[PDB]
């Protein structure tokens, strides 16, 4: 029961022995099914992972740093102080034995520092040394727009450029080892609606300013979008809820919030959506979960009309007024290796149960990653702009004609890193090894 294109990368991935895949393509819904997919294959072999808690989250998998008990600095490469095997005889050890494949969702937030401490963590623990990862098929899950990872400054910053140059994950050396196999699918629809547009965008990440100058003399426009169907857009969360709270309060209607009950732990920063979350008739919300019914998808917005203590009914703007919300509880994971087999199984460490809704008159765009839009107005707090969030706002939607931005940008906002687009034009091959 695998989709039509789906299962042709997932064969292409399930039969070499070669170790290292990267699959990618925009990702959320229509991707994850994928990965659960793969998880579920895998069953008896496979580790998911991510490198952050939120991320892990959606991956119905657990940190890396949590897994490994990989210190929260600086990963120095191959440093033995910072990355310890366990000792004989432990859980982990065992866990690392029986793994024969490792799924590393959202790589793209992956550092150069994690994937080389992982690399020498399995192995040390498998005592393979001579080959990467001790043989490990590792599968990567990232795509190039979901990048950068966090560097903060000082000596620290420096070990980062002495020892690698930069902070992205390919500039591991495992790959001067590995040949990283590449399967883009990138076909979610994406994109034969407006080939211009993903020209447009190309232009922009290449640095052309003429380019930059079209943009501008399209997408210029007043500050609120005073149309119908327009959804605000901010880099930072802090911003967005201000401007949902005052859409929100000014509502002819009885407020009413919802519980937020914990079964277990689970991490404030790891929260998939508000704890104390208010709503009111006619509140415009946006779906977090697949229904398991099929009546609804994790994504598309729609209206509150009633709302009660477990129950609440939302208008869906893509096909009408279907459904009535069922909260959910989920999935707080952590693996540990039970003798079932010898192999793999995982469990569970807390639970976090509401009813999905955010508000969604304005997102951010961080939570926005991965997912496709009507109608956007880019508000904007004119510069942040290294390497900026600029591809990843605009390519939220398929065409030109509804963009709405203030402050028309400049271009030292609107360029990929150089590392970046060589990785990127080199990885079209279908096969990647980092020059020499």
């Amino acid at each position: 029961g695998l989709s039509s294109e789906q299962q042709r990368a997932f064969l292409a991935v399930t039969q070499t022995p070669h170790p290292a895949h990267l699959i990618t393509g925009p990702a959320g819904t229509g991707k994850t099914t994928l990965l659960y997919a793969l998880q579920e294959f895998y069953k008896g072999r496979a580790v998911t992972l991510a490198p952050t808690g939120t991320a892990a989250l959606q991956a119905r998998g657990q940190t890396v740093h949590s897994f490994f008990r990989f210190p929260a600095r600086l990963l120095r490469y191959r440093h033995p102080e910072d990355i310890r095997p366990p000792g004989p005889h432990s859980p982990l050890r065992k866990a690392i034995e029986q793994m024969e494949v490792l799924i590393l969702d959202e790589v793209g937030m992956v550092r150069v520092d994690l994937l080389e401490a992982m690399d020498w963590a399995l192995r040390k623990t498998r005592k393979r040394l001579e080959e990467p990862f001790g043989g490990v098929k590792v599968l990567l899950l990232g795509d190039t727009r979901q990048l950068e990872p966090v560097v903060p400054g000082g000596e620290e910053a420096l070990y980062i450029a002495r020892t690698w140059g930069g902070p992205f994950f390919f500039q591991a050396h495992v790959w001067e080892e590995v040949a990283l196999r590449v399967h883009r699918l990138w076909e979610s629809q994406r994109q034969r609606e407006d080939p211009l547009f993903a020209e447009l965008l190309k232009r922009l990440r290449q640095g052309d300013p003429q380019a930059l100058e079209t943009l501008n003399r399209a997408a210029v426009r007043p500050d609120g979008g005073e149309e119908p169907g327009t959804l605000i857009l901010t880099p930072r969360r802090k911003e967005a809820d201000a401007l949902n709270l005052k859409r929100l309060e000014a509502l002819p209607g009885k407020p009413l919030e919802y519980q937020a009950q914990v079964k277990g732990e689970f991490a404030e920063t790891d929260f998939p959506t508000e704890a104390a979350l208010t709503l009111k008739k006619g509140a415009q919300v946006i779906l977090l979960r697949n229904d398991p019914l099929g009546e609804y998808f994790n994504g598309d917005l729609g209206w509150v009309e009633d709302l009660e203590a477990e129950a609440l009914a939302v208008r869906l703007k893509r096909n009408g007024r279907r459904v009535v919300i069922r909260p959910f509880v989920w999935e707080k994971i952590v693996y540990t290796y039970d003798s079932e087999r010898e192999e793999i199984k995982p469990q569970v460490v807390g639970t976090f149960r509401q009813v999905p809704v955010r508000l969604a008159w304005a997102l951010t765009v961080h939570k926005a990653q991965g997912l496709t839009l009507d109608k956007v107005h880019l508000e904007l707090g004119r510069g942040l702009f290294a390497h900026g969030q600029l591809y990843v706002a605009l390519t939220r939607v398929r065409r030109l004609q509804d963009l709405s931005l203030s402050r028309p940008i400049a271009p030292t906002e609107l360029l990929w890193r150089p590392e970046v687009e060589v990785f990127e034009t080199r990885i079209q091959e279908g096969i990647w090894q980092k020059s020499h």
